């Protein structure tokens, strides 16, 4: 029914990214290479590279799997590969961390497969509740758990949010004005970044409806 | 002394990215994997993935080299590696193309090293003048050659633009208020995204001055 949803703007992304970079400047960690976790860490990685002056950005695709019956969570590196990053200080970046599985995994992967001089980890945001393993750097500690909608996820996030509504309410003949109401009601968003008509058009194109 | 400089905002990036994606929707190219050319294509790749619903994003670091005496230009893949992308339709993305060397190179590299089912190329912008090889997809053809300052390059671009000023001004020491004037004068920007004092502080940190 109701989900806590914060729409993050580009400006906030800039603020958070800049704040994260500034912590790294202050700690005097000399980053040679940034490894972005795809897809979440791509944008933050690029912005942080701009502020710090990093030229070498790489990325690793990380999948998140759940086992149906046991509800066991497993993160996995898709399209694994290796390169020689020895003599380098590596910074690993992702958008947001909770259980810390992704960054834990990426850190491990990077140590064994790229063998850098040193690895550190960073995210724009970290949720302290779910926090299992905690990132070396972060822009902002989240206290109030929420669903953060990032500007590089507006489409995907709105699609899923609209699907949760379509599934619960058993809507057959979708009404746009009805949807906007359900949306404002479940999520608190009266003006979604992508207009909900575009979202439906695209859900159709994708054979979701 | 004077350079044509357009400051690109986040909103414009969104427009261009969305417009590019829409051409791909319209052409009904079924993208399985996006390969972003680092560093330029990372942000566009992620936004395009959101609009199209691509989950698999990889990236390749491309360097640009010039031979001092001959002034010969050469793009090169740094930290090369391979993965198996067979049975996939790949889309290669970069921010902007002119001579088309990077996309030419990446296309080649991807064909030989990832061996996808098919490859196509895309950029936000393409300069028709310099255009040697032209991208399969693009948001916008540039007619008036300019220096486009993307939001993920605000620091790096301002640093270089300020350096061009410090160099012609044979000293490299300079007064903040004369810098702002030189900047407005050479480039037409009265309010740079990053304030020019921050830029000097960082040029120092970087031992550029």
């Amino acid at each position: 029914q109701k989900i806590p949803v914060k729409v993050v703007t580009w400006d906030e992304i800039v603020s958070l990214s800049t704040k994260l970079a500034e912590k790294i400047k202050a700690d005097e960690y000399n980053v040679n290479v940034i490894v972005a976790i795809a897809r979440g860490g791509l944008v933050p990685a690029r912005l942080v590279a701009d502020v710090l002056g990093v030229f070498d950005i790489l990325s690793i695709k990380i999948e998140h799997w759940i086992e149906t019956a046991s509800h066991t969570p497993e993160a996995k590196v898709k399209y694994p590969f290796k390169v020689d990053l020895s003599d380098k200080n590596v910074l690993i970046i992702d958008d947001i961390t909770d259980t810390g599985d992704s960054i834990e995994l990426a850190r491990k992967y990077v140590m064994e497969n790229f063998r850098p001089t040193e690895v550190k980890t960073a995210t724009l945001q970290y949720i302290k509740p779910a926090a299992k393993i905690i990132p070396d750097y972060y822009a902002e500690e989240i206290v109030s758990w929420a669903w953060f909608m990032y500007p590089w996820n507006y489409w995907e996030d709105e699609i899923n949010l609209v699907n949760k509504i379509l599934i619960e309410r058993k809507t057959k003949d979708i009404d746009i004005n009805e949807l906007k109401r359900n949306f404002v009601e479940s999520y608190g968003i009266e003006n979604p970044p992508i207009s909900l008509d575009k979202i439906l058009t695209e859900m159709k194109r994708r054979k979701i409806v």
